């Protein structure tokens, strides 16, 4: 009761709360499930984060502003404190001498006595059990979703007793309101200000974004890191003073150094610099002495903020015990004073200060999240109707080539992210035609670079590709209760480092019509039924589609001929192989052509780029002439795979010889190569 | 580090601004340096304690 | 429900509480004359007292 | 072949950006049998192409 018991009577009294907001449903819920005769050990099922904690400090707030109904007034309600109980513990064995000393003192008060135990998993197992089950004592609990599905279902006493409430993390504007509630002890202790906007976009991006950490847990770190670095920085000197304060310390220095002289006439010009010092001192002496004025508002300030929130504890306390004149005294008295000065004195700040900035707006908060993630904050800047009809710039900053592939497909993904098809879709219903090696892979790594931030995002599947039925279970890897946690999904792998995906569905005409289904289900309804049952959102992925249908024509019709020829007979065989129900599906059809001349002199001489720079490391420079690699274009064009055995014809028919003729000594370095043109075996000539 | 028996800490300012901000924070006050090692997890810690007895430490 | 008070009884008992605790801001009263204001709400707050008088005695 | 790397066990990678793997085949053997000579080459890139596309993927 009283040496390792405490009563929350004098703790709830003397106010040891955070405050709390409208936490109505859960507490309610305590309250009926409390006024059960039989199992009114409630047990909260969540996490702390949601604050369930302060949940029961709000219970505190409503037992000590006294809003609880009349079923749980009068109660004298004392905690247990372990940590009390581990006192007086040497021999081996005592801890539960005074533990069972508390089952001694908490049997004999037969009801008296509601418990409340922090931490409810502290709460051992078989000794908890015959003084509930006689019903020697009443108590409340709470603990982790994963923790409360293997605490109660099991054993038949255990799931009598402990109890399900449901408790959960709010939405946006119910974290705005948590928010709103506790910048009294977020401004009144941080030595900072809050604005609303800044509450609304903390507990709505931070809603948004993560869904790992808790609500309003993670605006706690922003409000309490950010605020505690405006601190921080406020108490940091400004920085036009230590700019003076190193250049002052340098030219007394530099004094110094011209004080100590040999030669007398040549030594002695340091007048000038005697009068720049005495400037600069001057400068520094009236920089440093504005930093005390703003320390002379924040002395004003800072004791009316002591005497400001012993004030409103005053008037709250006021409220609690009763004195008569008192309330009436700080009513209409002493605190609107203090409010219309409190006014004075934010002007007084907004007028003083000038090189420290007191109040607290998103910039910092950009400061402190911009060193957190380090995505950059241009992208944050981007919005999508800007890079929708901006694509075409940076798309042809990397890539070059693909003209009608960057137009049609930029109409496909501002139609897409615009909405202009059905949102319950993916994002991109793609058709792509082409060989392969003309940048598929490339364009998803340039859109992933652009708009997902990725030279790493890619997978991509070809139709015998497919890791089968079992598969999927692989990735769920052995089910829940064998082993391998030590991996078990590498789902977490390929989904640890991109949540997203761009996917290459590479020849969906060669696949069965059962892919026409499982596929139909992938271009409608924006999620698919996979292999296992269950379904996932391709809301957030582009579905890239690509196709090896008609190669030999298309690598004819390239260059001169219009290209909405290629596309729509193309679209010729694709109405009578697919069904319209796909046409349908798909917003338009792109076929992907191997480059013109001059733009597959930019190929070779792209895939020559690391000949250029492995070279120009090793002091080797190449001025490739266009017929020299014109004979690596010809010779390496043939029609079977494209630009395929174009890289084989390069680096085989020069580099292999340009190998020999480097490594053998008949290329020195240090000497500007230009790729001649002899015989049409190629030889390099210094 | 009175004695001067160690190395300074030089360059990456973001990280030990990062700590020092983990550090500030009232409500989750205390860091964990997390990597893979060989980053200088403890050296970063050296950012901080260098920081301080500099007397350059906010 | 049993144990508890009805709606009514709280909702009349929070304004006379309310207008009450107006009652001991008005009293200490800074200028007598122009504050004269306030004497439809001692009526009116006395029709309150009977009306709590009769609420309270069902 | 893709990438010089194998994701293995724990989550890494095998480090393959350096070395070479090697497979011999024992398919087109009798196919190489028939093209010597006084068959075309390319039809035998041609047919032994098929039954790689029976066995093999491009
Ligand atoms: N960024 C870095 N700055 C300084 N030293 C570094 C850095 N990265 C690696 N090192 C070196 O690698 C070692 C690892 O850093 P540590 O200071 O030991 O941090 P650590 O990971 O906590 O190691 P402990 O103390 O054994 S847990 C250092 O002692 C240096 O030799």
């Amino acid at each position: 009761l009283k040496k390792y018991t405490i009563d929350l009577t004098e703790r709830a009294e003397q106010g040891k709360l955070d405050p709390v907001i409208g936490r109505d449903e859960e507490i309610r819920r305590t309250i009926q499930v409390l006024q059960r005769r039989t199992k009114n050990n409630p047990v909260l099922i969540g996490e702390p984060g949601v604050g369930k904690t302060a949940i029961v400090e709000g219970l505190a707030q409503r037992i000590i502003n006294g809003e609880v109904p009349e079923g749980l007034k009068g109660r004298r309600v004392l905690a247990l404190d372990m940590g009390a109980l581990v006192a007086g513990a040497k021999y081996r064995g005592e801890f539960e001498e005074r533990l069972k000393g508390v089952l001694n003192d908490l049997a004999k008060q037969e009801g008296n006595v509601i418990l409340f135990i922090d931490a409810l998993h502290t709460m051992a197992g078989n000794m908890l059990k015959p003084a509930l089950a006689r019903g020697e004592l009443h108590c409340v609990g709470a603990t982790t979703l994963d923790e409360y599905r293997q605490y109660i279902e099991k054993d038949a006493a255990l799931e009598r007793r402990f109890q399900k409430v449901f408790v959960a993390e709010p939405s946006v504007e119910d974290t705005i309101a948590i928010l709103r509630g506790l910048k009294e002890r977020y401004e009144l202790h941080h030595h900072v200000q809050i604005t609303d906007p800044a509450i609304v976009a903390a507990a709505t991006l931070s809603h948004r974004y993560i869904a790992d950490r808790q609500l309003p847990d993670k605006a706690i770190d922003l409000i309490d890191e950010a605020a505690s670095s405006i601190r921080m920085q406020i108490d940091s000197k400004p920085e036009e003073l230590d700019r003076l304060d190193r250049r002052i310390i340098q030219l007394k220095l530099e004094q110094q150094a011209l004080m100590k002289e040999s030669d007398e006439a040549s030594k002695k010009r340091l007048d000038m610099l005697n009068e720049e010092l005495s400037d600069k001192e001057r400068q520094y002496s009236e920089l440093e002495e504005e930093w005390k004025a703003e320390k002379a508002s924040l002395s004003g300030t800072q004791t009316i903020k002591a005497e400001l929130e012993q004030a409103k504890i005053a008037i709250e306390q006021a409220r609690r015990v009763g004195d008569l004149a008192r309330m009436s005294e700080l009513q209409y008295g002493k605190i609107p004073e203090l409010e219309k000065q409190l006014e004075a004195a934010t002007q007084l700040e907004g007028k003083t200060m000038r090189l420290l900035r007191n109040k607290v707006t998103d910039a910092e908060i950009a400061e402190v999240l911009a060193r957190w993630t380090g995505i950059p904050v241009s992208r944050m800047m981007e919005s999508e109707r800007e890079k929708l009809l901006r694509m075409e710039q940076e798309l042809h900053h990397r890539v070059i080539g693909q003209n009608e592939a960057v137009d049609a497909v930029s109409n496909a993904i501002r139609r897409s992210r615009a909405g202009l098809a059905d949102p319950n879709r993916p994002i991109g219903s793609f058709l792509f035609l082409g060989p392969t090696g003309v940048g598929k892979t490339e364009l998803c790594k340039a859109l992933a670079n652009f708009m997902f931030d990725s030279d790493e995002a890619m997978v991509r599947i070809d139709m015998s590709e497919f890791m089968e039925k079992h598969s999927v279970s692989r990735l769920v890897g052995a089910p829940p209760g064998y082993v391998g946690y030590e991996e078990g999904g590498y789902l977490t792998e390929a989904v640890r480092r991109r949540p997203y995906s761009v996917i290459l569905l590479d020849a969906v005409e060669k696949a069965h019509p059962d892919v026409f289904n499982i596929l139909l289900q992938v271009l409608d309804d924006g999620r698919l039924t996979d292999g296992q049952g269950r379904t996932v959102d391709f809301r957030n992925t582009v579905v890239i589609m690509t196709s090896n249908l008609g190669v030999r024509e298309t690598e004819r019709k390239s260059i001169g001929l219009i290209h909405q020829d290629n596309s729509t007979d193309a679209m010729e065989e694709i109405k009578k192989i697919f069904r319209p129900e796909f046409i349908n599906r798909i917003d338009e059809v792109v076929v992907f052509h191997p480059l013109g001349e001059q733009h597959i002199a930019s190929i070779a001489q792209i895939q020559l780029k690391r000949l250029y720079k492995r070279l120009e490391e090793r002091g080797y420079e190449i001025h490739i002439s266009d017929e020299a690699l014109k004979l690596l274009s010809e010779n390496g064009y043939d029609p079977v795979y494209g630009a395929r055995p174009l890289k084989r014809a390069i680096q085989q028919q020069i580099e292999n010889p340009l190998a020999q003729q480097i490594l053998s000594g008949e290329l020195v370095p240090g000497k500007v190569i230009r790729l001649e043109v002899n015989e049409d075996r190629i030889v390099a000539v210094q």
